Formats: structure tokens, C-alpha cells, sequence
């Protein structure tokens, strides 16, 4: 659920969710169409991609648990919906600090008009 994701973008990232996560480019928190404009937009992009696997699951509202081993996500055993949900925060996570140095503010509140283009997960 998304305590447990912002949560997790914060402890990653340093930047809160909401507003930094929430509408950049043209995947990150609306989702839809277009042509992920960056390296963060991917990762959101791959992991709409990551939801969209999970026909019957809730990751909006189901709330998994997890620990850092030393700094290391560790999802922990729950529901299978729930285990698969974590690993798809996980790896956002990662992959927004992965890519921090290049997270562009003039992506933030991206206008839906400039998001065309096709993109097959
Ligand atoms: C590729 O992108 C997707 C696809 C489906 C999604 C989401 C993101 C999000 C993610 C979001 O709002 O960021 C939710 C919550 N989805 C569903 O609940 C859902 C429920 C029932 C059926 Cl039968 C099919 C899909
Ligand atoms: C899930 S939605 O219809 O895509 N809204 C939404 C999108 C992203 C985030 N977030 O924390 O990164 C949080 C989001 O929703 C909330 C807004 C305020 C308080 C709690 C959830």
C-alpha cells in the first residue's frame, strides 16, 4: 500500500513521494500513456509495469511489511499478492536512488499533453 511505498521512497531517496514522485514525467503517480521522458520516469514507467502484473492484488490499499538488513529491503513474509506488491516497491526504490543525480525539476508536474507516444510493457 502506499504508506509502505512513500515510506520507502523517503528512507531511499531523501525526497518525499508526494509531491517529488507524484506527478513526474508521464508515469510517475498518473500512470497512462507516453513515452517515459527519463531514467526516474522509466522506473515508474517498469513499475506500473510491475502493478500491472497483479490483475487480483490491491497495491494501493494492502500493506505488506519489510526491514533493512544493514540498508538492504527485505520484504517479509505475508500474502503472496503481498510479497510481489514489496518486491515492486523495492526495486522503484532502488531504481529512483539509482538514478537521483539525474532527476530533472522540469519534469515535475509534466502536462499530459506532451506524454504521447506507445510503450508495451
Ligand atoms: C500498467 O499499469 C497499471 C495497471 C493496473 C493497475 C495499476 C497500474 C494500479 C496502479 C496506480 O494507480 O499507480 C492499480 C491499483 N491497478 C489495478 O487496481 C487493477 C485492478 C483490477 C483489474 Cl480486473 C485490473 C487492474
Ligand atoms: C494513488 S493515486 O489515485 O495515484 N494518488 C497518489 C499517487 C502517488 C502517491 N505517493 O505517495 O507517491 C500518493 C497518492 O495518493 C494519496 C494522496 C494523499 C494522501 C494519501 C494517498
Amino acid at each position: 500500500s502506499l504508506l509502505e511505498f512513500g515510506k520507502m521512497i523517503l528512507e531511499e531517496t531523501g525526497k518525499l513521494a508526494i509531491p517529488s514522485y507524484s506527478s513526474y514525467g508521464c508515469y510517475c503517480g498518473w500512470g497512462g500513456k507516453g513515452t517515459p521522458k527519463d531514467a526516474t520516469d522509466r522506473c515508474c514507467f517498469v513499475h506500473d509495469c510491475c502493478y500491472g502484473n497483479l490483475p487480483d492484488c490491491n497495491p494501493k490499499s494492502d500493506r505488506y511489511k519489510y526491514k533493512r538488513v544493514n540498508g538492504a529491503i527485505v520484504c517479509e513474509k505475508g500474502t503472496s499478492c503481498e510479497n510481489r506488491i514489496c518486491e515492486c516497491d523495492k526495486a522503484a526504490a532502488i531504481c529512483f536512488r539509482q538514478n537521483l543525480n539525474t532527476y530533472s525539476k522540469k519534469y515535475m508536474l509534466y502536462p499530459d499533453f506532451l506524454c504521447k507516444g506507445e510503450l508495451k510493457c
